[PDB]
């Protein structure tokens, strides 16, 4: 039997010139490579973007595995060929509007999309084949041999393909013309190597209701590897592909990525580590022991990283080495102990149960024993209340918790229950880990490359693999399924089916992928209205008249009754959503004088990376703009500086608004706000 | 045979209690009167608004009179019964988008709306019943009889009325409820009182929006009026007139320098034979030999050229009505004083499509210095507004500044040339009556104008001066309903109900929005409007110094650019022009004498500022048009002396913030002076 690695590959969006590129990281957390002629990674990545100021896109090599688990390549004795088929399509259109928890099959069929009322997108599109051309879909492209490249494009869909769509003429509104999903090449011994699309979001109603008949270039979808051997015989194996929008900080890894949630649903559904976790009784096994360094130690490294992208100083106390925790002695137990009790246990994934962990905010209110839980960010459902969307018992989850694995793996520490030193790898190939890895597991409203469809062991084949629904022959002739959910039917994923989800155009999920103001007194409110009513009495008196003189008092009273339907119910607290993946609170970079006076600031100052981007209008337009977040002391293990690079500051105009302006008194003018904006107007 | 007068009444709109109105002016430039139970007019308006700041409906009287010109009354012996039928109708929602003076019959078949290519309002309705539908008309109602009332209103359509039509269920935007049209009343006597709309101005699209103002309605109308007078003896005799419903006149006292009443005057002599002395109908020439009179004919114009000071800056008028030399001296002597004053006077513009270089293009008398005068009267002309290559044509017709009508310009020609007396003329064949009702309604310019737009120029609506030909009959509308695409101008066999006002803004409240001033080019005849692209390229350079002995820093410069583009902004160089002061003021005197009035206003007593402050938008107008003042003289018992100030403004609708300059510059010296900025904050 062959295998295809990474099972899951990862490409990034970008719109510098098609073959302007870098390769994929090697590791979690590793930055991505420049290559050579034939396409083989060299170093890492010099610039992020190219000398106009637009993003390079970022390819996924597979390779394809004999039984032996040799690679096999063009030059591998008795291959003949190798054909790639890689199928990518964009749903998003035709998908539902995401709703935060509500279609989640975890908490049960009551969660249902129909159960749940949530509406589809383009609502008035209702027939069956009016919602498939809603689907971005250019059928499958091939690749094989040498150095070959084809796009995913409009104009070379396969005569075989009956049913393609996609958004044609000229849209109204963002990017005009849609052309293409991506590239295909191979690499000069007929590796396959993915790039996706181009960063194009469009649309012909204005996002300013707003919003319908829009579109991105995201995709994902099936790749197929055929090895035929010198006597025409052949092998087949398969994967899967997603195309997610720029790693604007790829150096900093997210607490829970989608590996740990690969690798969790295959823990707990697909027996992965039969040691850890009884599949008959469904417990995690409580003799299992931990190991410091793969388990325990990458959790604390990714908290430590936050610092540079968000303000979490709360989670210092968890990678402070305060104490000794690779310590496992019962003198130390009570502090390890400790560390591990203020993680936010698990919530159940019951509807209408609100009273759970991840609604409490804090340890205590009592002063002295106050400290955020953790790890301190929302969770994945901060947005919509137990009564929104004219249902009672919408899913809250408010505040963030480790992954069931991560968590029992934890307690094990806390336990003494670990060791140091190596331990062996758990049976998942590195190539596996490296590319989703560096993707969002955790949380998921909806995420930023894919959302809580991958916590759903239904749409696995087994652990790590995604199921797939039918083949090239069926969908050549069908087209894809518009309506399908592929975690309600259990029997695998079509192309479009992981990324779908999502925000349509993704800049809406980065837009908002900032912070949040989270309610922490009623479990089961995110928001209510609230009604401000100022009530004034103005009174006026007159003085410094003369000794005759008099005049009457006057006043009169006046209100303001403003209401504002769905805020944060005070108190709340300031919670980030996804720090790694769309940084918020950022060092600037620019060290040298010019950068300095284009950037309007010294370098080394926390400020707002996306100060400039005032709307989300702005970011569908300028997302490729922003900086890169990456570490300036790189060549210096354990000594980390990160800092913006590559910023399109010439894109922002700049004013300096002194206090006194707004205020109207100007002994406040020794005072200013710095104020980033893009002029509408502008021209180079 | 019987007459009715006024031929064309006038009614006016009021949000007040529906029992609570004024009655008529009976004079132009007349205030309109309260009344006393028996609904017969006593004395001038005190109050224009009620306590609440509703503003008081006008309603007209109409009259009856015999062969004898005696008035007929219930209380005539021989006379039984009076009936009077009143159809009045909206027909704006199913007319033709307004587009200046597209659509106007007398510049001939070629300026036609058909051929000008001018869409219809709600123009996805193209069903002729649609249409239809679209027109507010709720049949004919009758009164007759001591002190009745019938409402106008949609629960008392008379059931032989087949095809009513008004817009039904709740609106979106603006008022709610569509209820009625008015409301018919007679007197203790008998005579008819009509009373028009309330000010209801709603619709389903967002005014504010981009395409926005479909499905909108005001209750403007204006329709037919049918007198019959039963006698003792069973035998009954019929005649009719016409009624007009206008917005509210803001400054009764204050009178249009030509009114509709000029209007219909110059059509009668020019079409009707009104007065076979002063205009040949033979030859279509004026006759040479007509000797004006002073006081009828001549000093009207320079008394309401005396009055526009109150409502709008128009000095450069004043030696039309300073008397520096004797208007009344008709001598050789005096002459060439008379002349230069007539020749400071516009000619009227050919009506001939695609003749640009005429008079009504030229704004001033010379461009020399020491010559310059703006020429008379100093306003906008019919179309100040869209160029000749606007609305995809190339010769849309432009008419930039005012001119006076033909016959008051012929007049004032006599008046030159020493042909006219001094002393009592005998008035013209037109009943006082008649003139007092429309001559206090807008005449020119008219883009679209006030009450009535261009047909009321045309003849063929006419059947003779003064008379609005009626279309058809009672029984034909009962059956039919009324034709929405049917243009009276194009057929010339008369007016249905909703004719008169059908042209106008679709509300209203937009041409009161508008009615302001218009920056009119003076330049080029054939342009009002350009685009204008202004780019801004700026090299910023920056060097350092004071720096230590042997210490240097490179300078350094960069460039960047800016190209602002307005589509449609007026061309310069540009000349500040009036629309319509005397019916929507502009520049007004504030009038608050006591402590509180101006505490309220934040104005103190006699400084002129502008009419409209705190209506920002659009929008605000359509919602709070009744706030604003009533301007009149304060000094009305003093017979020429007077002393015009608002009077009668909601003040406490709008909000106030003194802005210091420098919040604006940035320059905390600018704080000396301020800006007064007046708005409405909604949350009130």
């Amino acid at each position: 039997a062959l295998s295809v690695h990474p099972s899951i590959g990862v490409a990034r969006l970008g719109n510098a010139n098609t073959d302007n590129f870098v390769l994929n990281p090697m590791e979690i957390g590793g930055l991505p490579y420049e290559h050579d002629v034939d396409l083989k990674p060299t170093t890492t990545v010099v610039n992020f973007k190219d000398e106009a100021g637009c993003i390079r896109r970022q390819g996924q090599v597979f390779k394809v595995f004999g039984a032996s688990n040799e690679e096999l390549t063009l030059d591998s004795p008795n291959v003949k060929n190798i054909e790639w088929t890689v199928h990518l399509a964009n749903k998003k259109a035709a998908w539902y509007e995401f709703r935060e928890l509500n279609g989640n099959l975890l908490y049960g069929r009551d969660n249902s999309y129909s159960a749940r009322g949530v509406p589809w997108r383009n609502a008035s599109k209702t027939a069956s084949s009016e919602r498939q051309s809603l689907i971005i879909d250019l059928g499958p492209r091939s690749v094989s041999g040498v150095m070959a490249t084809v796009e995913i494009s409009i104009n070379n869909i396969p005569e075989t393909y009956l049913h393609p769509s996609y958004p044609s003429g000229e849209l109204l509104q963002g990017s005009k013309h849609f052309e293409s999903l991506g590239t295909l090449r191979t690499d000069s011994q007929g590796r396959l190597i993915v790039l996706g699309g181009y960063g194009f979001a469009g649309g012909n109603t204005d996002l300013s209701g707003g919003g319908d008949d829009w579109y991105d270039d995201i995709s994902d979808g099936s790749v197929t590897c055929v090895v035929t051997y010198s006597d025409d015989s052949s092998e087949t194996s398969t994967a899967w592909m997603v195309v997610g929008s720029p790693d604007f900080a790829p150096e900093i890894v997210n607490i829970s990525t989608l590996s740990d949630t690969c690798f969790d649903v295959g823990v707990r559904n697909f027996d992965l580590v039969p040691d850890m976790y009884d599949s008959a009784t469904g417990h995690y096994k409580s003799d299992y022991v931990a190991n410091f360094d793969r388990d325990i130690l990458p959790i604390i490294q990714r908290i430590s990283q936050y610092q540079w992208v968000s303000n979490v100083q709360s989670m210092s106390g968890f990678f402070s080495f305060q104490f000794d925790y690779r310590d496992g002695s019962a003198a130390n137990k009570a502090n390890r102990m400790k560390y591990y009790n203020y993680f936010r246990q698990l919530d159940n994934k019951v509807i209408g149960d609100y009273d759970q962990p991840q609604q409490v905010l804090m340890s205590s209110e009592v002063e002295g024993d106050i400290l955020p839980l953790m790890p301190m960010n929302s969770g994945s459902n901060s947005v919509s209340s137990s009564n929104f969307y004219d249902l009672t018992d919408n899913v809250v989850e408010k505040f963030l918790a480790l992954d069931a694995t991560q968590l029992f793996l934890l307690g094990q520490w806390a336990e003494g229950e670990f060791t140091a030193g190596p331990a062996d790898d758990y049976p998942v190939s590195d190539m596996d880990t490296a590319s989703i890895g560096n993707c969002v597991g955790l949380p998921m409203c909806p995420g930023i490359e894919m959302t809580w469809s991958l916590q759903n062991p239904v749409i696995y084949k087994d652990a790590y693999q995604i199921k797939h629904y039918q083949d090239k022959a069926y969908f050549d002739v069908n087209g894809l399924t518009p309506e399908r959910d592929e975690c309600e039917e259990e029997t695998g994923c079509e192309p479009g089916d992981l990324t779908k989800r999502m925000a349509c155009p993704w800049q809406a999920d980065f837009f908002n992928c900032t912070i949040q103001t989270v309610n922490f007194s009623e479990p089961s409110v995110n928001k209510a209205s609230q009604t401000e009513t100022v009530t004034s009495r103005t009174h006026y008196e007159w003085g410094n008249l003369p000794a005759g003189v008099s005049v009457p008092d006057q006043s009169s009273v006046s209100a303001t009754k403003n209401v504002d339907e769905k805020v944060p119910l005070p108190p709340a607290y300031y919670s980030y959503w996804w720090p790694p993946q769309s940084p918020w609170d950022v060092l600037t970079g620019e060290l040298d004088t010019e950068g300095q006076l284009h950037s309007h600031l010294p370098a080394g100052q926390q400020i707002n990376y996306a100060r400039g981007i005032n709307s989300y209008s702005q970011m569908v337009e300028h997302w490729s703009a922003l900086a890169f977040i990456r570490d300036r002391n790189q060549n210096n293990d354990g000594f980390p500086f990160f800092t913006e690079t590559e910023r399109n500051h010439e894109l922002f105009d700049f004013k300096e608004v002194l206090v006194g302006q707004v205020t109207g008194n100007s002994e406040d003018n020794e005072t200013s706000l710095p104020v980033f904006f893009i002029n509408a107007n502008k021209e180079s």
